[PDB]
């Protein structure tokens, strides 16, 4: 057994990634293991430049490197080519690109009610997205590390809004089943508004296509999961990966936090108990997830803050921690 | 603050109540308080009848006793008052009956196909109960303890269903949309067939409807929640009580499993920090649960195993532990 080392070294060492996601439901430690990482990642290359990406309302990451982040990305003090922001002049393009997000928003729920069985994704989860990848200096590789809770895949899932979108494009310009008629009346539209804003919205559309493709992309993108030993937190991060599976997203890295570092030797029975109880669903995941890179994050006394503790921490996730359980 | 008493006395003296449910997602003890809280019950009143009834494909409650149980209701070794069985000659019944449930399904779903937009329930999770209510001695209470995964709201949801499978018994009888004619003639049936089967089935379609009003009673029926000091365990109670509101279900008490009995004071390091991670999801439940009996059972070194260690565990639900960070 153990055939995969219980270390993110073979995706530290490929540097081919460009896009590195962490995903984990509730409290696992997740922003820790996001933040760390990226502190790591970013002094093992000094030459080349990363950015830290949050989608957590929370703010958990300003926390974590004890320095606040906007909508800007901005250096983390004491790291220089590692930029931290917060998602979810440049007010005067939204205004007037907005306004076309908007006319195509109204264009695609029009010709969706033709066709779409009461059915309809919004283009703001798209539209979020296209704003994202305007702001992506020339970064080597993006670290992302999603929301705790709510939907965690939601720019994941844009090549199956495209596809609609794309295939109303088709059926408008083809004037297939008569829709491109039924649309110019209810809209009040002409022709060449229609076909004009298809032209204008196409190529920020097939950006979004392309670099959602590289997602796919297993040389390109990885996704690592992030879980404690606990019975939902692992029911979560089985969903998980079943979600990853049918995305076609590639996630053969788990990060169990939270390890207590007790077994049959150590004198506190209060800490004996809590490791047996550890031991059952840490073996679950050796046991179900034996392709997977399973590291095992020792339990710290004090929560982790600011960059010197992120980097020590960090320690554990590339040279494997040395348990009571381990032989050596 | 501490408005209601940290206990389950009010529950245990309230002779009233005929059926008690324990709710709980995942791992956090469930069937060692449904086990425990029916042996208290058991031999607090000598005199009256008592059942345990596990939805639980695992079987969880045979493994706290100590003793197998089957479909028909077992005496439990020791604890006479008690019978506990597992849920999901009389084979003969079965047969004759079954095709009735058998011709109702079939006319259900042929009558809904009519109305019923691409939707039916199952007439199996109704016809389940309707068996359950036929070995229900006189108990004077049954413990419910539901299903650690999945769908464990199955009987609670039943009166949705009814009122539309009585919805169609009166469009049938009084040939509205000319639904009567339409089954009369796709099933191949007779009139007197079609008032026939509703004639036989609907005393039974009573008793369940009758029942399923009794859970609404507060005086008669009560749920009990059951979770542990972590964050997906939280996020799954606020969930469940929720969805007990909307289905006017009574619950005002939620036991709080493997809590550790640890504080500033406690000499061991990793005791003093997991007590900290506890504390944080401990106060939500105090702070948000403000009305509920929110009870404390501390972390036991063995599991519960055998009537000898369910009458220990069963203390401290009804007279509440003495922790550390107790005042006295
Ligand atoms: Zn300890």
């Amino acid at each position: 057994a153990t055939y995969m080392l219980p270390s993110l070294h073979d995706i530290l060492d490929q540097h081919t990634y460009k896009w590195i996601f962490f995903g984990g439901k509730g409290g696992v430690g997740k922003t820790t293991t996001s933040s760390s990482f990226s502190v790591l990642m970013a002094e093992t290359r000094p030459n080349e430049k990363f950015l830290l990406l949050s989608t957590d309302p929370a703010h958990n990451i300003s926390d974590a490197f004890d320095q606040k982040f906007g909508k800007a990305p901005t250096q983390v003090s004491g790291i220089p080519n590692l930029y931290a922001m917060e998602v979810d002049d440049n007010d005067a393009e939204s205004k007037s690109e907005g306004d076309m997000f908007g006319g195509l928003n109204d264009l695609i729920t029009c010709a969706s009610s033709f066709i779409k069985d009461g059915t309809f994704p919004g283009m703001d989860e798209m539209w979020s997205f296209i704003n994202l990848i305007k702001l992506i200096n020339e970064y080597s590789t993006v670290i992302f590390d999603t929301a705790p809770t709510g939907h965690t895949l939601r720019f994941l899932e844009l090549p199956e809004t495209v596809n609609k979108v794309l295939e109303i494009f088709t059926r408008l310009k083809d004037n297939m089943g008569g829709m491109l008629s039924m649309v110019m009346q209810t809209m009040g539209l002409s022709q060449n508004d229609i076909f004009g804003l298809i032209d204008k919205t196409y190529p920020k559309i097939d950006v979004v296509k392309r670099i959602s493709a590289e997602f796919r992309d297993p040389s390109l993108c990885t996704f690592v999961g992030v879980c404690i030993p606990e019975f939902l937190s692992l029911y979560e991060t089985e969903r998980l990966v079943q979600r990853l599976a049918v995305l076609d997203m590639d996630c053969h890295a788990i990060v169990i936090n939270f390890v207590l570092d007790a077994n049959a030797a150590t004198p506190c029975s209060m800490c004996r108990s809590r490791a047996r109880m550890q031991n059952k669903y840490i073996d679950q995941i050796n046991e179900l997830y034996d392709d997977f890179n399973i590291v095992l994050s020792p339990l710290r006394h004090d929560e982790v803050r600011g960059i010197a503790n992120l980097r020590d921490y960090a320690e554990t996730l590339i040279k494997p921690y040395r348990f009571c359980w381990s032989a050596n």
